[PDB]
């Protein structure tokens, strides 16, 4: 089961909300769309899984940032940009975007 | 730094394939993103392998980075205040950088070196 990104989410004030942890969210970054930002939020202390699972090759990753320099990065590794990260109660963003080519991806934020 | 010059970015340089050349080791790239301008693509050319520093320099408050993949394994910019930077061992080849924000909007200077 996912949910669809909606565009036009290039930015953090459109940002595509993710409405809870353990949603699939189905993306594209096809052409000049290069980035889709989402929002989570967390309610309780504790480690969240981000995870990012590529539908094509390209090159992608994703930049995690409180709604506040506490910037994390998606490690690429393969068809998976992930990261495990100690999150405080709090509204997040998630910047997913291009450095190369275009493609499909689906995010996920496991707790 | 004696010998360094200012060059422009030029848009449109959203894709890599726009990228705006940094034509040498030596040169402080002058840039913008303000509103809807989210990113701004550079390339460089490692003639010889060796240490490089990428130092991005906010000239406002925003927030910006960056991220740098061969033309042929990523690096991220590390940002500690007005200063977005990293240091990586390149062998020679081309390089993308991508210059993005993630929130606001504002000037930057870019300092690849050697
Ligand atoms: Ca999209
Ligand atoms: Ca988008
Ligand atoms: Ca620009
Ligand atoms: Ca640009």
């Amino acid at each position: 089961e996912k949910l669809k990104e909606k565009e036009n989410n290039d930015s953090s004030d459109k940002a595509t909300v993710i409405p809870n942890f353990n949603t699939t969210m189905q993306g594209s970054l096809l052409g000049d769309d290069s980035r889709d930002y989402y929002s989570f939020e967390v309610k309780e202390e504790g480690e969240v899984n981000i995870e990012l699972d590529k539908k094509d090759e390209f090159g992608v990753t994703w930049t995690l940032h409180p709604e506040s320099d506490r910037i994390t990065y998606g490690q690429v590794d393969g068809n998976k940009v992930s990261n495990k990260v100690k999150l405080r109660p709090g509204k997040y963003y998630l910047l997913v975007y291009k450095y190369s080519g275009s493609g499909n991806y689906e995010l996920r934020v496991n707790k």
